[PDB]
């Protein structure tokens, strides 16, 4: 169901998301080779993939991540790590809306998402813009598994339109503001938002609807189950802001189901 093209890239920038989280780039010196524990970022090493800056419980809602440079594959990747210790991040996950009328009209999101990206937003945004002069040639991608899914995609949305063109994928993230953000988030020229999602994954069903909450359009949902490889035909694009029978379904959801993007993501062996 989704084309080889779209799987490679699918696949690489999970990595990238799983990179974030597993290990040598929570903060290592700029220039240096990225690489990860267990492997959980092997499309990540074969390519000339570097650091550019790495950063650490950053900003007021601590934000962790790196930024690299991909000459193999001609990306500047912006990357963010989920949280730390996810179970608990859930669980104490609050619902608050707050406004957001510096990204578009009418749209409130995630409170937290929402001031952890507007607190770090101005040293990332400089150096993406370094990196976009640098390598004017390159794609721009921002990329996260989990509650960096979240910070992907409000960064996409508040830096794209300055004259680069901002990919999002996004792994496994919650839901991050209401209808007038998903209609933003849907229709926002200047790159395109890949939110992915797998089986029953549980993160995607918070913030439920039920507290203003809504999803972008389209979802590219992984059908195969925990610990499965994915092939392209695993992956059906489902269409419509909040459609159903993609992770939005009425069934129990699951803690396992958010680990496993294409392989071991949110957790290091």
């Amino acid at each position: 169901e989704v084309s080889q093209d779209l799987f490679n890239q699918f696949n690489l920038f999970a990595q990238y998301s799983a990179a974030a989280y597993c290990g040598k780039n929570n903060d290592a010196p700029a220039g240096t080779n990225i690489t990860c524990t267990g492997n959980a970022c092997p499309e990540v090493e074969k390519a000339d993939a570097t650091f550019l800056y790495s950063f650490e419980d950053s900003g007021v809602g601590d934000v962790t991540g790196f930024l690299a440079l991909d000459n193999t594959n001609k990306l500047i990747v912006l990357s963010f790590r989920g949280s730390r210790s996810i179970e608990n991040w859930i669980g104490n996950l609050n619902f608050d809306l707050k406004e957001i009328n510096d990204i578009c009209s009418g749209c409130r999101g995630h409170d937290g998402f929402t001031s952890s990206w507007r607190s770090v937003a101005d040293t990332l945004r400089q150096k993406v813009e370094d990196a976009v002069r640098e390598h004017p040639d390159y794609r721009v991608v921002f990329t996260g598994h989990s509650l960096g899914g979240a910070l992907a995609t409000v960064a996409g949305a508040d830096l794209r339109g300055n004259g680069y063109d901002i990919d999002v994928f996004s792994y496994g993230a919650p839901r991050v503001g209401n209808r007038a953000f998903a209609e933003f988030l849907t229709v926002q020229t200047g790159g395109t938002l890949y939110r992915i999602t797998h089986t029953n994954d549980i993160v995607p069903r918070l913030p439920p609807r039920e507290f203003g909450y809504s999803h972008s359009s389209p979802e590219y949902w992984i059908k195969s189950g925990t610990l499965v490889p994915v092939t392209r035909n695993d992956i059906v694009k489902i269409e419509g802001i909040d459609a159903t029978g993609g992770n939005n379904q009425p069934n129990i959801p699951d803690i396992p189901a958010h680990l496993w993007y294409f392989g071991l993501i949110g957790t290091c062996l």
